């Protein structure tokens, strides 16, 4: 079926090339301010299609949304020389309270998957002007965060990553929590485990592992000056997760009631995804240094939309 | 690359259609006592790989088996009436004294892995007749029973089968245990996350799961007399861990040198498969009734080994 | 979405199996007589599933057909040794007489898939009974074997198998008609493109791939009695076709008012298959010994229906 | 199983995602003059991987292309705005006589695959700096414009696109020659078979179409300023070609000893392609008109291949 969006920069094409080459969805329509760079994207993506499947992606307006199991929302201004984090943040404010409502109108039965950076405040921003329930409004959050961890970490015990469940958690970003605590192998607690292979994880190969997460992001910003590749798989699979009602558990950023005494913030938990968002929440047990970043991290995310009127 | 099969029977066929319609092997070796038979299955299976994946599949003899990374033993003998379970036993464990030798004689360069029933003791038989580390012998084991384990326990709690973590270990058979101690969702204990849902599983939910998981095989025998198509599907993902080498968790059987306290037996548990088969064990907290029950099935597994002679 | 099957047996649960394994739908629906072997078919299905797809598999009644985009139909009784193939025919039409108007009493939108052998004929039998339109009736006809031929002629030439383009027409069985005449590579004549290429097929060359074709089921069935691994997938894929609304190009049997000469007639030719069954039909160049050959077919097909009262 | 990509730009980058999410290589190596790109990209779709396949993907040296079965030459300089199509072409060719005899340095067993624009021109000083066969050097040419023009056709028609038979041969650009003339559906001529389905081709139909295939390239780069996801994808589709040797057709550039008159020029013609690159060509029947156009094309690129000094 159908997927929307908004937002045709790098990002947002970026995820309709990877929904186009995994053949996740039938149809995508990519809506821009900018119609021709939508245009430009689509047939570029269209000329791929034969090389893998037979997804009909197009250029349109809001109206064209309708139907969209789900809408991403990609869009966002060009960044400005000598403006703080906070004017651009503003100036995205602005363009989701444009973007929202218009999408909202063409296909109110939509999940929105937020994009946008910084990813959960804007998440927050579109949950407020959404006046839907919390669920039907998730960000894209740590998840490439939460699988490079659990990448390192099946690299370092020699075990394939799907044997690896361990999470990140909290605001994306440098702020953004390792479970180390909770997390396991096969089931199996993760320190144990190590013992248990060969591999007793060192707080020098901790902080190994951590520097990987961590500063992928970075790295990436330095070398080629943003990121889209990553997020735009990881947009795609949460896409797939929708459509298929999948109802699998991915740390995504979405508004929570309360977290680690913090009231009423959006921040990455993992959350069970499916057809009408997420439906529920897991909680993995937390250390009181892992439970105290959370807090700290929700805090900050906290004051962040408080600040901008959120 | 390159997988043999041999004995040409339901299971044998069926495995080879399901590596052949997943895409999982260049090339299958079909080598069967009754040579008509290997090569009617054959060329039964060629017709469809038009309709999935260029795999080239043939009958031939065990020297047609060379390069061959991992062969399955399904071999074994007609039924035959009021024939009691060790008589039977006997028989196939002859016929894989003829086939082991001849195997390893070919592709000295292979790893087995163990079709035939009863799966455990089979497994032993040819550890015992290969002369080789204990790893290179793997019997397909509890696979099927934990992953139906898996998919029920996600059904009743409206969870993708993904994020639910559960085992069932021991002989493939009805003395086997399923583990609900150290079971988990999201990394999470199960019974927890069940009050952390609309949850709590009562004993009969447990015992109706448990009925579930452990007699179907009784159910699928009872209706068509035979099993394959589940374990053909599950030896064409064993045979594609060992492939590529994915070193992922699978419960399997194999030669454990202590488990439970029993001494040097082939049952299941959760083990590391990847190229030169399986390469290490993970270890799940047992309860003291689930510890015991294994210790039992342990117990029975290793009195069927001595009687036969291993 | 939902796929019926009516007949539980070698056929029918491969052609089940197939869907699964290949993913093509989400939902698979066993009804047989027997009910008892419909469900074992299906929870053996089942079991597989885990390492492939979430279909789900199930045995039900007609009435579980209800919405299901195509039936196919696999029923048929068993062999009498000694019994003409006309007592066999007249044994099975009665069955379809049975069949085809409960599945569209439940699934009145469907297209009926016709497996049964001889399969030209029980596709005019449910033509007749159902008092559908003509493309609503699919037999699975020549596929098998036109695709055996483009394989043995890809081999032939050292050429993937997708540029060959060739057909096989007419009655599935002795009389079917491998067209050499108009068959092409990369869209260009078969046999100059042989020249063009460093082979020049000759006679005996194209007499050792015809017995290739024409030959193949015989040998499944002197080795083990049946075929239905090859007819599962080429099933699986037609299902496919018309659920995805495809429109590509089988040679599949249907009612055809006309065909060289003999009227209203079912067998193969080449047609575009989409979501309601078949939508066109397009006619290659025959040579004079070809448009004979399939004339001959034709009429003999022809006096079956009439012999049985169709 | 591995793949070397030389320069990281857009075209590089979107080859290597293509790769990698569609599964394509095991590994995927970056070659960039500027290091921190290559990371970069390296890094950002390596994130992606988890969401798809198990791809190594990394930045490295030329020296790092050791075993490659084909290297993708993406690389080339940066467009200044006033400079003539000439002063770009011959920084071009300077930058192909550094990469190229480095990258056969490494990995001379590999098949070289020319990206860079104008590409039969690239293709032309690949094959002269090389100094392999022919065969040996494959340029990307007209894939995506032959995929768009059966698209358009199979669209027309209401077909699979996989039922069009039909080719884009000579400069990829303006000159490109679509041959209506050969073009087949279903094995038999288009334009008859376009009567036996309602609604004949129309001159404006056909000037439709033709805008639809030539000038989108124009259009993607109006819109966007260049062109990588198609590009991408098929380059992703012929390296899956050369790495499963699958001696498929592809209209790609290559050096041709002659076509249409004229001698020593490389352009696009249908090819068979595997493991040692090209292996075969293919000849389609040109009408007069379009034999003239195809002969016109390879004169100019063969003065401009002059012009530069090749
Ligand atoms: N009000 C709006 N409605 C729709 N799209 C918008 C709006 N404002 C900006 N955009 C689009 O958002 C896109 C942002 O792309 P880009 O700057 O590459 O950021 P990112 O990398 O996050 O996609 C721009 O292409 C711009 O056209
Ligand atoms: N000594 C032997 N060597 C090789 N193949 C054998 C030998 N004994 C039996 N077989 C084959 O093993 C197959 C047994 O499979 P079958 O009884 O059909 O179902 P299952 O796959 O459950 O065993 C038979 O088809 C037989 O041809």
């Amino acid at each position: 079926m159908k997927v929307g969006i908004v937002g045709s920069g790098m990002v947002g094409s970026a995820t309709a090339y990877a929904l186009a080459l995994l053949g996740v969805a039938r149809e995508v329509v990519l809506v821009d301010l900018d119609r021709k760079l939508a245009q430009a994207h689509a047939e570029d993506i269209l000329h791929a299609t034969p090389f893998a499947h037979p997804v009909w992606v197009w250029a349109g307006s809001y109206g064209d949304l309708e139907g969209a199991r789900a809408v991403v929302l990609a869009a966002g201004v060009a960044q400005r020389p000598g403006e703080t984090r906070l004017q651009l943040l503003d100036r995205n404010a602005q363009v989701f309270a444009q973007v929202v409502p218009r999408v909202l109108e063409a296909a109110p039965e939509a999940v929105l998957l937020v994009a946008t950076n910084p990813v959960d405040v804007m998440t927050q921003v579109a949950y407020a002007l959404s006046g839907l329930p919390p669920g039907r409004v998730v960000g894209s959050g740590t998840i490439l965060d939460t699988a490079r961890f659990r990448a390192l970490l099946a690299e370092y015990l020699r075990v394939a990553p799907q044997s690896v469940h361990a999470y990140v958690l909290g605001e994306h970003g440098d702020s953004e929590v390792l479970v180390w605590s909770s997390a396991q192998v096969g089931g199996v607690p993760l320190l144990e485990f190590a013992e248990a292979r060969g591999r007793a994880l060192s707080p020098e190969d901790r902080a190994r592992i951590d520097e990987g997460v961590r500063r992928a992001a970075y790295r990436i910003i330095e070398g080629k000056g943003a990121t889209y590749y990553g997020i735009g798989a990881g947009l795609a699979r949460l896409v797939r997760a929708i459509l298929t009602d999948e109802k699998g558990v991915y740390t995504v950023s979405a508004f929570t009631p309360e977290v680690a005494g913090v009231l009423e913030v959006s921040l990455s938990l993992p959350r069970i995804l499916g057809a009408g968002g997420v439906a529920g929440t897991v909680y993995p047990s937390l250390s009181p240094e892992e439970r105290a970043a959370l807090r700290r991290s929700a805090e900050i995310l906290k004051e962040a939309a408080f600040a901008l009127g959120f």
